[PDB]
RNA sequence: AAAAAAAAAAAAAAAAAAAAAAAAAAAAAAAAAAAAAAAAAA
RNA sequence: UUUUUUUUUUUUUUUUUUUUUUUUUUUUUUUUUUUUUUUUUU
């Protein structure tokens, strides 16, 4: 495989495809042919090697296995050990994963039902299911997808990777264990193996990734797998948890040894403006850090690793380097993983409460209730009264909008998502008797599985527990309303994300101190939870609501400080639940596990996954770090800061002035947010964002790769549907785009596992049918012959598909290598910017050479070419309807990663009234009788991820007639929308002249794409940048309707509304606010309708994932400039920006070819007989 | 006068694809009741 | 034979996967007719 016609030439042919084709054929389905693929003994064992860093200074690295991964010890369980009484694992023992040992010391020798028996169940669970996290299929042939692609990308197996592979998994003439998704299990075969190497199968998925993406050259990846096997010694990633902190903060060693490195001038608004040269050196008080993290890197960290990190600060010379190492030492010590294990077993040392610092203080209670609870409260000092002197200057504001809203409704509503129902509210809910059942309800503990760090610990959804909660949080969310503190905004996904921590890091005079607080949940003991109380209480005093059901504002016995005796005042709803809220606060999430029953924890414990934790977390954030400026200004001390955003994890602090007025400002706010009992580490530095998942430094976006995880679900449940894996597959390497050094590795890479991993395809075919499916089939398909079975009724048989499914236009979307034409002319190789859509569809005419297409001056595809390459076996998979189906519902989870957890933590709650509003409407409709399908109706929505979320193909006749009725002659359908895919462009000799940021982005690179010369930079050249304006029409769209739907005439959202208008027009207000549709949605709406009626179905169709492209312009007038149109095409047609939408996906398409050349304009006459025919803005609904 | 072939256009019955809606079939899941087997105190 | 656990047989309610049947909804299309024109023979 090393060798091909392909592996030398990289294009496709007739031999190099179809021998892809039908060797990753093999490759995929034998479970012998991968064990000699991946293990075959003829393979040079590396000894010693010499590679080069990331940035080509020339190391040398070599390949170490230690013994105990070769020859582990037996199972001693002293490893897990339990309390005396055996109530719950003993305090403080060191592994909360799994320890190394071998795989069949582990038995049972107990008797059921006792604690020992369900130990030795609970691990032997532990090792081999909790270990089996994989996406596409068996993680056999995801070794097979990247040991593939690196071999068919360096035209060699001689590199370090498979001899780990050979050394470590090939122990035997067989795989060492393999994984049944019937028994959801890892199966051992060779009993004297490792029982954590399954595990090591995803870190070499992993590190291949890597490698094929340009982060680790060789030589790192041998330093990161001597890594990974020196913390194996006694547990991974016990052993990792303690490096992953030290292992990354390094950088700023090396930024400051940089000295003078120059960087792109951002501007607030995304443009990139100028390009100054700043010093990189950190100040003295950072410097004085410097000193603890190397005498702390000297004693943890494997002495190899050791020396590259030391190696990463004396050899860096500019910035990028900085960038380079710093990707390269984070993938090393840090892997796509989901750490999990026995929740229990990890249960204290994540969501056990922890204090430390300094105790909080009880406020002065100034009114009472006749059960001396607490209504009124203020604060001695200092803390408390830190943060009301800022919050409580919100309570005027936040009364009138509590008194507005009806509370009774904001519950009714929440219960009809997650008449008739309000009957079920009164009987239940306006009984005190409700309270009971809340107070005695009790908590269950749901944690969440992370990719680079520990298990997360999540406060579970509905009911009672929430619903005395519910009120506090109907006050504690409007500050959201009144402050830019917070950031629940949403999220674009584009550069215009991050754009202001790009600003700041630009700007002079910048102390940049981004807060990993993290530790939220188990840090905030029960006494800082009166911070937010005093606020909630005092807001409610002026809140008026005559009813919270079931309380009834009423006169009330209160007792003051000052008055001996009960007095009579008049006490609202919001108030009394608010006395009660706090008055009554009790927080134990107990895990109910098979081992030790029903475990508990003590109280201090609020996790925040939800509206009301998170606002509460929030809050208090705020009302410290505000009031803590009010308390400097207080003081006369000029009091320092920008901008305070809070993301889920992460406080934003900004500052400017001097180094002793931001100094000493920052000391200030971290020993107030120490004061109120929180240990954190405070990241300061001129220049710097930590965060997660988004480092910027000096106006660059270094973002960070490892946390998204390519090769292992986080559910670890298979699914067998095809179009929704690749479609997790293709989301997944958008994701990576500006993430990846080199993002040509990801198309391989991506390319092998489209093949390699998912191909085969099982259905099952009523038994009176076998040969005939197989015939009509495997005429084009390839399939795999079966014994019709002992009388079943349908007996399975499976189907490899044709490996030119992945690039068809309703199958597998992805970036296309090119083909060979009959004319010895390959087609356009994509750079990873390319439409997934219709837009694909032009494939088909790609290969038939449009340039003569337009030349013949016909219509027409070569059956001959595309059923040769399989292009018409694929498109008879699309066209039976043989794959599995996808709703919108699954694609309103895209799958990329966001910033800020906030907004998923308070839209559960939120948006009750219009999820409410939409939910009437819809269902009216269907009253109507004209009804609408679940996945297009803003109301319900997040249901299956919400009320379903705390639950527990066969051939027929009507089947086989079809694919009698098309699997006869094929004949690829031309719908005669195609004809405006046969535009072409002629290469021109004038020169582009580039855009004036490119030179500001020519020095240090933006992202890791940006370098000097490459791909994105130079794309960006030619068009690169963002419209503020035009993100902010599709952010107002996007809150909205819950998402950004790019509008065509294929959504089943449209559908349903021409249904509707075409029938009875009456009730498209109905519809609309079905939809959630907003004014300028319907107004696009009501014109695609008139369109669609007069034309028929007429666009242009493409998708570009926002994330696909991060800084670059989703706006295609940026291509007028660099191509030209001949002014034949000015003369008959009426339309213009439908051939800047050509241009532009066209040159996105390509920017590898590009080398800087202006194109022209080929249309097809029939394109301008087609265009002519139909209105512009029918073509382009939007504009 | 004739009819037919060929070119193209207009109209017309019918299979199919898909959203919603009804009935049946199957199979599996969760609970219950009646015949029997082993049993721990008597 | 009174107190407790499982299993098999039979029965019911509900739940889900797929199949089949029927309709409205929205499009693709054998076949028939009329019309503009060319061709042929008595």
């Amino acid at each position: 495989l090393h060798n091909t016609i392909f592996s030398e030439t990289r294009k496709f042919t007739r031999e190099s495809f179809k021998e892809i084709e039908h060797l990753t054929a093999r490759l995929a389905n034998d479970s012998v042919a991968r064990h000699d693929f991946l293990f075959n003994t003829s393979i040079a064992l590396i000894s010693d090697y010499s590679g080069e860093d990331s940035n080509g200074n020339q190391l040398q690295a070599t390949i170490t296995i230690p013994n105990e991964i070769i020859n582990p010890k037996e199972y001693d369980p002293s490893d897990y050990p339990l309390a005396e009484d055996e109530s719950f694992f003993k305090q403080g023992h060191k592994y909360d994963y799994l320890v190394t040992f071998r795989a069949g010391s582990l038995t049972n020798t107990y008797e059921p039902k006792t604690k020992m028996y369900k130990l030795h169940a609970a691990l032997d669970k532990l090792m081999h299911v909790r270990q089996r996290k994989s996406r596409f299929a068996d993680l056999w042939r995801e070794l097979c997808a990247v040991i593939a692609s690196l071999d068919v990308w360096y035209q060699t197996t001689n590199y370090p990777l498979r001899t780990y592979v050979k050394l470590l998994f090939h122990r035997g003439d067989e795989f060492p264990f393999y994984e049944s998704p019937s028994q959801d299990r890892i199966i051992f075969n060779d009993k004297s193996v490792a029982s954590i190497l399954p595990t090591f199968v995803y870190t070499c998925c992993q590190v291949g990734t890597a490698i094929m993406s340009g982060i680790l050259t060789h030589v790192e990846s041998i330093v990161a797998m001597n890594h990974f096997l020196h913390c194996a010694k006694d547990s991974y990633i016990d052993e990792k948890l303690k490096i992953k902190g030290i292992g990354r903060s390094w950088y700023q060693e090396a930024l400051h040894n940089v000295g003078q490195a120059t960087v792109p001038v951002w501007s607030q608004f995304n443009e990139v403006i100028g390009h100054r040269r700043k010093s990189t050196s950190e100040p003295h008080f950072v410097s004085s850090t410097f000193i603890s993290l190397r005498a702390k890197r000297a004693e943890l960290l494997y002495p190899e690793f050791n020396a590259y990190i030391n190696r990463a600060i004396q050899l860096s010379k500019t910035q990028n380097d900085v960038a380079n190492y710093y990707a390269a030492c984070r993938a090393m010590t840090n892997d796509g993983t989901f750490l999990a294990t026995l929740t229990e077993l990890s249960l204290d040392a994540a969501v056990f409460p922890r204090i430390e610092q300094r105790l909080v203080t009880r406020p002065a209670v100034l009114m009472s209730n006749t059960r001396h609870e607490s209504l009124k409260q203020k604060y001695t000092n200092g803390v408390g009264s830190i943060a009301q002197s800022y919050l409580s200057s919100f309570t005027d504001e936040i009364a009138k909008r509590v008194n507005g809203i009806h509370h009774d409704e904001a519950w009714l509503n929440f219960l009809t998502t997650s008449i008739v129902m309000q009957a079920v509210f009164a009987r239940e809910y306006r009984t005190p008797e409700r309270i009971f059942k809340s107070l005695k309800a009790p908590i269950k503990l749901v944690e969440r599985q992370q990719s680079d760090r520990r298990q997360r610990a999540i406060s579970g959804l509905d009911n009672d527990r929430l619903f005395l909660s519910f009120m506090p949080y109907t006050i504690g969310k409007q500050i959201y309303e009144l402050n830019d503190n917070a950031a629940q905004g949403k999220q674009a996904g584009n550069a215009f994300d991050i754009g202001e921590m790009l600003y700041w890091t630009s700007q002079r005079n910048v102390l940049l101190s981004s807060i990993d607080v993290a530790g939220m949940d188990a840090s905030v003991t029960t006494n800082t939870k009166d911070i937010y109380n005093t606020f909630v209480l005092d807001v409610a005093s002026k809140c008026t609501v005559p009813r919270f059901g079931p309380y009834y504002a009423k006169n009330m016995e209160v007792f003051e400080v000052g008055k001996r005796q009960s007095q009579v005042r008049y006490v609202n709803a919001a108030w009394q639940a608010c006395a009660l809220e706090a008055a009554d606060s009790q927080t134990s999430t107990s895990y109910e596990s098979e081992i030790f029953g029903q475990v508990k924890n003590a109280e201090g414990t609020y996790p925040s996954g939800r509206a009301d934790t998170s606002t509460h977390h929030t809050v208090l954030l705020q009302g410290l770090v505000r009031g803590n400026e009010l308390k400097r200004a207080s003081d006369g001390k000029n009091s320092c800061l920008a901008t305070i955003k809070i993301l889920g994890d992460d406080i934003m602090e900004i500052f400017q002035g001097s180094e002793s007025d931001t100094y000493d400002h920052a000391m200030s706010n971290a020993n107030i947010l120490n004061e109120s009992g929180f240990a954190t580490t405070a990241e300061l530095s001129q220049n710097s964002i930590v965060l997660l998942q988004q480092l910027v430094v000096n106006g660059t976006f270094w973002g960070f790769a490892d946390r998204i995880s390519l090769w292992t679900r986080e559910d670890t449940k298979d699914i067998g549907r095809l179009n929704l894996a690749m479609m997790e597959l293709n989301a997944l390497i958008d994701d990576l785009v500006f993430r990846v050094r080199r993002p040509e590795g990801l198309k391989m890479l991506g390319f092998f596992c489209g093949a390699i991993c998912l191909r085969r395809f099982t259905l099952s075919v009523d038994n009176k049918l076998y040969d005939s499916t197989y015939n009509n089939l495997s005429k084009y398909m390839t399939l795999i012959k079966y014994d019709k079975n002992p009388d079943f009724d349908s007996t399975l048989m499976s189907l490899i598909l044709p490996l030119a499914w992945l690039f068809m236009p309703r199958g597998g979307e992805y970036p296309a290598y090119p083909f060979e034409r009959r004319d010895g002319t390959f087609t356009e190789d994509e750079s990873m910017f390319t439409a997934r859509g219709a837009y694909k569809r032009r494939l088909l005419y790609d290969v038939s050479n449009i340039r003569e297409m337009i030349q013949q001056n016909s219509m027409a595809l070569d059956d001959d070419l595309l059923h040769e390459y399989g292009f018409t076996g694929a498109l008879l998979l699309i066209d039976l309807n043989i794959l599995d189906l996808i709703d919108e519902v699954k694609k309103e989870d895209i799958s990329p990663v966001k910033v800020s957890e906030l907004a998923t933590s308070l839209e559960q709650l939120g948006k009750l009234g219009e999820r409410e509003k939409s939910r009437r409407a819809a269902s009216d409709l269907k009253i109507r009788g004209h009804a609408l399908s679940n996945d297009i109706v803003y109301g319900y929505g997040l249901q299956e991820k919400i009320q379903k979320s705390a639950m527990a193909k066969r051939v027929s006749s009507r089947l086989h007639d079809v694919i009698v009725a098309k699997t006869r002659d094929y004949k690829i359908s031309t719908i005669p929308a195609d004809a405006l895919r046969l535009h072409e462009f002629e290469v021109e000799d004038v020169t582009v002249d580039l855009l004036p940021h490119a030179k500001h982005t020519s020095y240090s690179s933006l992202a890791y794409n940006m370098s000097f010369g490459s791909d994105g930079w130079f794309a960006f050249a030619l068009l690169g940048g963002l419209d503020r304006s035009a993100n902010l029409l599709r952010l107002d769209v996007a809150s909205i309707r819950g998402n950004y739907h790019k509008f065509s005439y294929d959504d089943p959202v449209f559908k349903q509304g021409y249904k509707i208008y075409k029938s009875d027009a009456t009730l498209l207000n109905d519809f609309f606010t079905a939809i959630s549709a907003g004014p300028k949605e319907q107004g696009i709406l009501l014109r695609a309708f008139a369109y669609y009626s007069l034309y028929g179905n007429v666009e242009y169709h493409y998708v570009l994932s926002p994330r696909q492209l991060f800084f670059l312009s989703d706006n295609p007038v940026s291509a007028e400039r660099l191509v030209r149109i001949p002014p034949k095409y000015y003369v008959s047609t009426q339309c213009r920006a439908l051939y800047n939408i050509f241009s532009y996906l066209h040159i996105l398409r390509s920017i590898a070819n590009n080398w800087g050349k202006r194109l022209k304009m080929v249309l097809h006459p029939g394109l301008i007989a087609y265009v002519r025919g139909t209105s512009q803005g029918a073509i382009l609904p939007e504009a």
